[PDB]
């Protein structure tokens, strides 16, 4: 037959068109990634019923019996660093995520992260105050990136002669080119290093910070975090703790600035701004795909997926299923968002979910409040969109503040 090989054009030109058209010929099916075989869940119940069935690991460190696990977002990264990426809550499967999950949100809490309300808005406000109030302006490099990134600093205890530097790296990491596998598994080991650092000078001058309180927690029954998973886990909090959201602002902005219609219901109702930020979630999903390992043989939607088989349950097509959104290819702030997969599904549910939501609807807010003129400074159609299945997003867009 004919299998589709995700690295063409037409999951990055168009994409939501490609998922539809196999989706509804195929819920489930076979596909070509980084030179593996892999499965492509495209429907909203498939991709429901995967993520909820823990037969599909999370775990890519798990070793199987002539089996050689490979999980493409780890592409060019050395044993070590894939070991450092990967001890902490999402690449852990119960019972350890379990604890690690448990131990976690002993610290990272709702009321640590509304305590940090007054700071978002703080720093908002001083990152509008620079771009100034006329002409174009790159909006992801002088809002929506540096917004995201000094909020984990800051929560993270991350300091000035540190901060920018990951960025770059980061950004390697966000792309699985197989040309550059290389220089993705040389960033991989920057941050690892630059992780190192930031943990073992926090056990020596601790502080207020999320970092220094998950170094002392513990509990009863759990016990602590060691020094691997206190390591892995301050490694995906920093990286996991702001990519995430510049896609959001981002593609938010973009969105707003495309449908005028929906941009000024936003406008004349600001209670419509929690919804429009669960909207913008459910039209262009960040994590576009997420992936599971078949540790046995499983059954989704009436297609039975070999044991050992690398699973890609693309929450991304499932936010766009007409079966469960209505006219899916219609951006409205004001539809039920309810039930989407942008923060997951089951057990690895975001747990970082309040601080993106606040700074979603913070960001949103004061950019448009602020320049009630803000226009796109290049045609809709010559937005260039990331190419990731990972990590969509924009990496530049100019806007015009004045008009
Ligand atoms: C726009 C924002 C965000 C989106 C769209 C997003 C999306 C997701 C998704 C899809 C998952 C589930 C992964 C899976 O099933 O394998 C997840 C997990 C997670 N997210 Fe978020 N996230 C966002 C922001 C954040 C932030 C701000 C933090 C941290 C401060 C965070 C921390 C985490 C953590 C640690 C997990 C793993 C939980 C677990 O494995 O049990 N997220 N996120
Ligand atoms: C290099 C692979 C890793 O990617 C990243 O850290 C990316 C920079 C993040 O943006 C990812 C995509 C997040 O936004 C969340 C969706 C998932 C995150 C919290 C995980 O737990 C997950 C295991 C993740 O660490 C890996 C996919």
């Amino acid at each position: 037959a004919t299998v589709p090989d995700l690295e063409s054009d037409s999951f990055h030109v168009d994409w939501y068109s490609t998922y539809a058209e196999l989706r509804e010929t195929a819920p489930v099916t076979p596909v070509r990634f980084l030179g593996q075989d892999a499965w492509l869940v495209t429907g909203y119940d498939e991709a429901k019923a995967a993520l909820s069935d823990l037969r599909l690991s999370s775990d890519p460190k798990k070793k199987y019996p002539g089996v050689e696990v490979e999980f493409p977002a780890y592409l060019g990264f050395p044993e070590d660093v894939r070991n450092y990426f990967a001890t902490n809550m999402g690449t852990s499967d119960p019972p350890t995520h379990t604890r690690l999950r448990k131990l976690v949100s002993q610290e990272f809490t709702v009321r640590r992260v509304e305590a940090m309300r007054p700071r978002v808005e703080q720093i908002t406000a001083e990152l509008l105050d620079e771009v100034g109030d006329s002409g174009v302006v790159d909006i992801v490099d002088r809002f929506a990136h540096p917004l995201p990134i000094k909020v984990i600093c800051e929560l993270l205890g991350v300091d000035e002669a540190a901060r920018g530097a990951f960025g770059r790296w980061s950004s390697e990491i966000l792309v699985m080119d197989p040309e550059r596998a290389e220089q993705r598994g040389q960033a991989a080991r920057e941050v690892v290093n630059f992780i190192l650092d930031l943990v073992e000078r926090r056990r020596t001058e601790p502080g207020d910070d999320l970092l220094s309180a998950l170094i002392s927690v513990q509990d009863d029954d759990d016990g602590r975090l060691s020094a691997d998973e206190l390591t892995s886990i301050a490694l995906v909090l920093l990286l996991a703790g702001f990519e995430a959201s510049v896609s959001l602002i981002g593609i938010g902005t973009y969105l707003l600035l495309t449908h005028p219609d929906q941009l000024a219901l936003v406008r004349a109702d600001p209670s419509a701004l929690p919804n429009a930020v669960e909207e913008i979630l459910r039209y262009i999903a960040p994590p576009e795909t997420t992936t599971r390992f078949a540790a046995e043989e499983v059954e989704i939607g009436g297609v039975a997926i070999p044991q050992y088989s690398t699973v890609l349950v693309a929450n991304g097509a499932a936010n766009r299923d007409p079966s469960q959104f209505p006219d899916p290819h219609r951006f409205d702030v004001t539809r039920d968002t309810r039930g989407h997969l942008s923060f997951g599904q089951g057990i690895h549910f975001c747990m970082g979910r309040p601080l993106a939501k606040l700074e979603g609807e913070v960001a949103l807010r004061a950019l448009f409040g602020r320049f009630p003129a803000l226009s796109l400074g290049i045609d809709a159609d010559d937005v260039v969109w990331r190419r990731s299945l990972l990590l969509r997003g924009i990496d530049h867009l100019p806007v015009r503040l004045d008009g």
